[PDB]
């Protein structure tokens, strides 16, 4: 069923940030399948304990962008997170207008892996022939962006949007009100915000914008949406003014507001994809396929200049992600001649850009690690810049790397993992078991504090060890015994 | 005979405009032969009819440039162009000095297919081969136009340039007395201008400005002559001013003059070609050739992205016609899984672009027309902008892909095709034989005018329905009869 | 052994300016080989004759850089040269501290060929590696050059570099200042400067800077040294001005100085080659070897567009020898249909820039020079151009071209020719025994000066005639002597 599939994807795959599709922002170490929807339902079932604040806290990971800034995804906790899920599943028939919206790109599907959201899915044939039909005929390309999207939806506007803004507030139960209801208990009883990652906020998000959609199309607008990001084709420049100010009253009535630095009027024809990315697919020499594997692979000065010249590309346009781009048009051609030298400019572009680490796991199998601890001491300076920058995704994988490789890792450094606070390299640390007694020093702080937002903060870490039976439970529910009975493992093995 | 290669060309393939090599400015619907040297002696041979005002008029094209100008090419009234058709073939031994000229890169040439006149025709080696052998030890490169050239050459000038201005000032007969007659008798009996594309008109400038040549060439400069512009390779900027200096001299000396917004003096080495022609070649996809057609045969990211990349080249630089040189790259070696989506890149770059139109022709076999009607919308669309932007060679590419697809079009598309009036738009349209009753009421709109230069100005349609005995000539004398008793059609078959 | 190899090096094969590895700056046909230690020992070991002038003079050589630029390459009079290296030969052993040095990429080194300084002569794949291990974890890239360094390196701080600057004035005999009195005898007595080409000015810079590089690295830097360039990578910008003042410093102990207008601070990642090698090698159409000669070799409009791209890159970056670097990359790939066209283009191509002369011997074999006197003008056009620039590499490439392929030369340009007065000119011009008489001319003005150093400014002319019989010895030693009757000849056969 369609209604069963998307409550394995609730849980099982789109519960942890997973929505890109290319690489993943959390290592694979870290797995939200066994978490099935049983569990979930016997979650929901149970209604023992009490707690002193209202609302709960969500496990937080400051994953890098292109430009290195920040975004903070969150897992949330799923006491809180089980309810949610149970409660999208048992009203999809009443939610599932936001699957048959025709200007949401991305939105939940019957993905063949088991998610519903994947961002950047959509082969690259269809992707250009929609660009190429849509640009037909006009004028101007209107881009537009929502200032927070995540950081401020409304989620007293989940009615808002389902049945109308003053069929709402006169009706001030229905189902969209406990969806606000559960939405608000994932994140400390917060009004503003969704959870970046798991795919309920990204049901959330959608049902508020397809509200906005509907409007936007019986005005006769051609638009297409990304997330958060609205591109309309204009015939005129009448056309490209008047969506931006509809669009603009369609998210102030839902207390939504359009991001004015990202907002911008580009006249047709423009690029299809953006600039910097057919300057490197020309210039790539991976660009055409030989049908023969010896031409397809590549040679040493061939791929280290094309990594040069991406360095150059990305610090004189910079308006994309071109170093991961360009790492992955040459990443999986590369010759066993190659793999050293591509692999220590990976690691002095994983140092400066702590985002390119993740592509650090596909070389770690060919190349040699053993050496002479050349790579011992760079995946240290690297943890070392990690903590010192505040990066959990790059933390997190590197830390990955260090247990799955089994190369040692210097106490000085541990001394800023523990300091920094990121819960999910605390999982990691917490699953090595060598520093079990810097992770007990962390978790007696926190429960010392007597403060249930940052057990919130750190539950991965204390369901972890609460699972491994190095600790209680923090709670007095039952949420996580339930979880343990049954098996439910966050860092699964195979 | 040479003679008689000359009196085909004249007539049979370089009446209309087909000046252009690669693709023609033209729709092959139109086509000039059959209209053979004799029906010219013939025309010319008869004296009946009276006509109120002085000279002919011209059929009308507004040809679309790189940066989408309109250039006016001029079909002329052949009873005025079979005069000076025969006049300069029975005087081409004293015409060919034209043809003894060494800087004047395309003159009059035996061309194997039966023109006279092509402009970019000669290989690319040699073209090489002279850019640095003209080159050689040199330190400057002045570029010059003539502003109007076509516009404002002074016809009174013709025996000017042939026996010396002052022998002909005191000489006012003498054969190119004749010549400067006949060619004001191709434009309204208009001293100034020459009707673009017709090869009489280029014999015409070449007459002219091999005067200028000559001139220039006894002073000791090394120059080429590339129609209206001269390049001048100088060993200092002495020569750089004095070349500049003494064109100007030579052009005013026959009231011509020179484009100052196109003077420019380049140190060298400077680009053989123009920067961008480099830029695509060495970016180009199809930059060598693997001798096997399976290698050489193109992917579909490969082509769309050298596709964008020549977008914002264009964009970027713009000094030439950089998406025509892109898409002529390309355009040839296409693999099936492509030509979807680059004829839908195509159906883009034609819209915002209408001199790209003539492109379209190459895939329309193989791409299904008939589809779900998204192509017959397209091709109105065009036709529409095409009708807006008063762009005559994108509407008959744009009707001659409809009429020989067979693909419907709109009746408001062409209340604007009526509307614009372009002559051979309304040829293809009666040709059509469905309209035929908007036609007539142009025609009929004309023969009420009573002004003979508007049917002098629609002649090829007036002549086209007379020889399809849908109406009769609105002329007085036998010339109409004389093309239709041998059976002179401009729109053929095979 | 290492001392003999060394012994060889300094005479047989580094004498002449010989350092680049790829092509040479002085044409094939002087050979300072046969020139062997013994032939050095017996005139170290010769006392005869008296010298009115302290010191000897250098035969001196302009050869073009890639701005254009001359750097005067000097050729030390041989019995000032035979003492400097039979001096550095004996003393190798206190010598070689300067091999066992880290910091300093070029420095003697057993080389294959014979030579000890090489310089651009590891690999890439090596160099690659250490950038990027050199590169690891740090934030700033500072260049630094010394100003003139072969202009005003102080001899008498020789000692000062060998056992201290206090240490040396206080010992005002030690075999560094024999060796800093044997480098002064090279140039004029004087105490400032290096004749830059031979390997023992560049012993004597790699002595100073030694001293220099152990205090740098003393200090905890990351830096490595290129001739006179010093690249640093540091963890911050305290380490980028720190590193900046320690080699002021030590540069002002030894009398030198910073370029302050080649110093620049670059935030890593940078580029590991410079911007416009990475373009040029993105762009290459050499860039991808198919491991088939027929897939290797290139097509005419391939090069030719390479060619272009790479002439405006030059006029666009002109940061590095963008030619010569493009040239290389396809000069031994061409096709039998390319070599007349890039035949042309380096014709073009070294006469705008006379440092790319020495390619025309790559490709004069294939091309046939007979022709109809097209390349005899061209040779001679260059060699009048040479003549007026006052660039000695240019006019001996081109000499060594017109003598070897027998093509004839002009009298006006030998008018220039004998005018300019380099000396590798005219031992080019004595070798071809036509023009003995103008030679004669010259050699009786110099004679006639009475002035030593201008015959030791013409040493190698007035040798090469001595050893010819042509003329006798200009001087009252017998090193002339002991040469010839060896048979030293710097103008040797095979």
């Amino acid at each position: 069923d369609e209604k069963r599939h998307l409550y394995e994807a609730l849980l099982r795959h789109n519960y942890f940030p997973n929505q890109k599709g290319s690489i993943s922002e959390i290592p694979p170490c870290f797995s939200s399948r066994t978490f099935t929807p049983e569990i979930a339902e016997l979650i929901s079932s149970d209604t023992s304990g009490r707690r002193s604040l209202q609302g709960y806290d969500c496990v937080e990971y400051y994953a890098t962008r292109y430009n290195n800034f920040p975004r903070t995804l969150s897992i949330i906790h799923p006491k809180a997170y089980s309810k949610l899920a149970k409660h999208i599943h048992d009203n999809w028939e009443e939610i599932r207008f936001i699957k048959e919206n025709e200007n949401s790109m991305i939105k939940p599907d019957m993905h063949a892996d088991g998610r519903i959201i994947i961002m950047n899915y959509e082969d690259a044939e269809t992707k250009t022939i929609r660009e190429l039909n849509d640009g037909f005929g006009r004028r101007f390309k209107v881009n537009a962006d929502i200032s927070g999207c995540f950081t401020n939806i409304y989620s007293h506007s989940i009615p808002w949007a389902v049945i109308g803004v003053n069929n709402a507030k006169i009706a001030l139960k229905h189902w969209s009100d406990k969806l606000d209801y559960f939405q608000r208990q994932a994140k400390r009883n917060e009004t503003h915000g969704v959870p970046i990652g798991p795919a309920t906020s990204s049901i959330v998000c959608e049902i508020i914008l397809s509200a906005v959609d509907k409007r936007l199309r019986d005005d006769g607008f051609l638009f297409r949406r990304y997330i958060a990001a609205y591109t309309c084709y204009c015939k005129t420049h009448d056309d490209a003014k008047e969506f931006l100010h509809l669009l603009g009253m369609e998210l102030s009535k839902y207390k939504l507001s359009l991001n004015l630095h990202k907002t911008k009027i580009t006249n047709l024809p423009g690029t299809l994809n953006d600039n910097w990315v057919s300057l490197l697919n020309v210039n790539s020499p991976t660009k055409k396929r030989f049908t023969d594997q010896d031409l397809n692979k590549l040679s040493s000065s061939e791929v280290i200049n094309f990594l040069d010249y991406a360095v150059q590309l990305n610090t004189q346009v910079g308006g994309g992600s071109i170093l991961k781009y360009a790492i992955s048009l040459v990443i999986n051609n590369l010759d066993e001649y190659t793999i050293t030298q591509v692999y220590d400019y990976l690691l002095n572009l994983s140092w400066h850009y702590p985002m390119l680490i993740p592509y650090l796991g596909v070389l770690i199998e060919h190349v040699y690690l053993d050496d002479g601890d050349e790579y011992k001491n760079k995946f240290n300076e690297i943890l070392s810049m990690c903590a010192e920058n505040k990066c959990s995704d790059g933390m997190a994988w590197t830390l990955y790397f260090c247990i799955k490789n089994n190369i040692d890792i210097d106490d000085d450094v541990i001394e800023k993992i523990i300091c920094f606070g990121d819960c999910l390299s605390l999982c990691l640390l917490d699953s090595s078991d060598i520093y079990e007694e810097k992770i007990n020093n962390f978790v007696s702080d926190i429960i010392k504090l007597d403060y249930e937002y940052d057990i919130d903060r750190y539950w991965l870490l204390f369901y972890q060890r609460f699972f491994k039976d190095k600790a209680p439970s923090p709670y007095n529910d039952k949420c996580f015994d339930i979880m343990k009975g049954y098996g439910v493992d966050f860092m699964p093995d195979e």
